[PDB]
C-alpha cells in the first residue's frame, strides 16, 4: 500500500522496504505543494531510496513551510540535492529552534544558514539559539539571532558556552552578564569570560561566580584572562579561592 | 486517503481510538508523519505504547522526529536506544528527538561502537544541551579522520558533559581552520585528554594566533597545546591578546616564538 502512496503521489516498488516508502511519501508530499526545484529535489531523493536521509529532508521541508520564507522551501532544495542527512538534520535544528524562537531575525537567519548548507554553524547556531529560547530573556533571542546571521561557528561556540556556564551557576548577575557577552558578539570576551566562569563554578565559591559574573559585565579580555590566571591556579585553598575572587572584584 | 488508511490499518495494529482523531482532521503530512511513526513501532513494547503518545498529538514535527529517532535506534540495532527513544517518543518534543538523532546518526556513521554505546546513554538521559554539543564533537571528529580523535569523541560522550564537549568541539573547529597538520594533532590530544579548562584556554591561543594571522602563532599555539600547561596556554593568550590588539605583525612573531 506504501508504495501505492509513494507512486500515486509520485505520478501525480521494486524495492519494497515501507519505511523508505513512506518516508518518500513525506519527501513527495510535501515537495508537490510547495518550488520547481523543491519537487526535482524531492524526486532525487526517492531515487536514493536512503531511510534516513529521505525523513531529514522532509523535516527540514517540513520546516520549510512552516517559516513561510520561500528562502527557507529554496533553501531545503539544495539540502535536498546534497542528499547529506548531516546538513539536513542540523538546519532542521536551526530553523525548528528559530520557529520556536519567535523572532523574525532568528528566521530569516536560519534560511539564511540554510543556503550555506554549512553543518557546524548550524549545530552551533542551534545550540546557541537552544540556550537562548531557555534563558528567558527577549534580549538573548536577538543576540542569537544576530549571531546565526553572522554565520560564525566559533562566536556561536564560545557564547554558548558562556550561556551554558551561566545557567549552572544559577546566578541572576552572571546570566544577565552572559547575554551581555552575546549582545556584544566577541569570541575572545566570550571565552576568557567562559574561562572565568567555569573555573568560578568549578572552585564552587559564589563569590568567585559572583565576581566572575562582575568580570563578564565589564567586559575586559584581558581581565577575564588575568583573573582565570589567579583563579586557576588557586583551583589547582578555599582560603585562596576568596582571595583571588576579591581581588578580580 | 490513503494516509489516514495506512495509519488506520497500522492504527489497528497492541495499539492504544487515535487513529479515527488523525482522520478526523485529514492531515496527510500528519497522516504519513504518524504512520511512519507506528510503523516504525509495530516491527520494533513501550516504543509501540509511546508512538500511541504522537498519534494522538497529531504534531507534523515531533512525529517526524520521534520516528527517525525510532528509525536510527534500529540502525544502531542497540536494544538500549530502542528504550531510549521511547522515552523521548514520550515526552513528545521534537527539539529533544532531533539533538539525540543527530549524535545517534553521528554515532553509526563514525563506526566506533563506544561511541554507539555514548549515543544511546544520551538519548537515555534526554539532555537536549549535551547531544548537540556532543554531535558537535562528533561531528569534527569524523571530519578530522583520526581514528583517536573518533574514540576521543566516543569518551566525551561517555561523559556526557557539555562543557568539555563544547570546549573541546572549540578546540578541534579551530585547529582545522588553521590548517597545521600539527595543530590538528595536538587539538585530538586535548580531547584525548578531556581536560575542559586546558582545551579552552588552548582555543583561546588558537583563537587568537589565527586571528592574528601569524603560521608562527599556529604553530607556537599547536606547540602549546601539545604540552597542555593551561597556566602556559593563558600567558601566551594575554602575550597574544594584546599584540592582536595593536597589531604589531612584529610584535605578533615576537610573543610567537616566546611561547616555544
Amino acid at each position: 500500500k506504501a508504495v501505492s502512496l509513494v507512486e500515486e503521489l509520485a505520478q501525480k516498488r521494486k524495492r519494497g522496504d515501507s519505511e523508505v516508502a513512506l518516508a518518500v511519501a513525506l519527501v513527495l508530499s510535501l515537495a508537490n505543494k510547495s518550488s520547481r526545484n523543491a519537487i526535482e529535489a524531492a524526486a532525487e531523493i526517492a531515487k536514493r531510496g536512503d531511510s534516513e536521509v529521505a525523513l531529514a529532508v522532509a523535516l527540514v521541508l517540513s520546516l520549510a513551510n512552516k517559516s513561510g520564507s520561500r528562502n527557507a522551501i529554496e533553501a531545503a532544495a539544495e539540502i535536498a540535492k546534497r542528499g547529506d542527512s548531516e546538513v539536513a538534520l542540523a538546519v532542521a535544528l536551526v530553523l525548528s529552534l528559530a520557529n520556536k524562537s519567535g523572532s523574525r531575525n532568528a528566521i530569516e537567519a536560519a534560511a539564511e544558514i540554510a543556503k550555506r548548507g554549512d553543518s557546524e554553524v548550524a549545530l552551533a547556531v542551534a545550540l546557541v539559539l537552544s540556550l537562548a529560547n531557555k534563558s528567558g530573556s527577549r534580549n538573548a533571542i536577538e543576540a542569537a539571532a544576530e549571531i546565526a546571521k553572522r554565520g560564525d561557528s566559533e562566536v556561536a561556540l564560545a557564547v554558548a558556552l558562556v550561556l551554558s556556564l551561566a545557567n549552572k551557576s544559577g546566578s541572576r548577575n552572571a546570566i544577565e552578564a552572559a547575554a551581555e557577552i552575546a549582545k556584544r558578539g566577541d569570541s575572545e570576551v566570550a571565552l576568557a569570560v567562559a574561562l572565568v566562569l567555569s573555573l568560578a563554578n568549578k572552585s564552587g565559591s559564589r563569590n568567585a561566580i559572583e565576581a566572575a559574573a562582575e568580570i563578564a559585565k565589564r567586559g575586559d579580555s584581558e581581565v577575564a584572562l588575568k583573573v582565570a590566571l589567579e583563579l586557576s591556579q588557586a583551583n589547582k585553598s578555599r582560603d585562596e579561592i576568596e582571595k583571588a575572587a576579591e581581588n578580580a572584584k
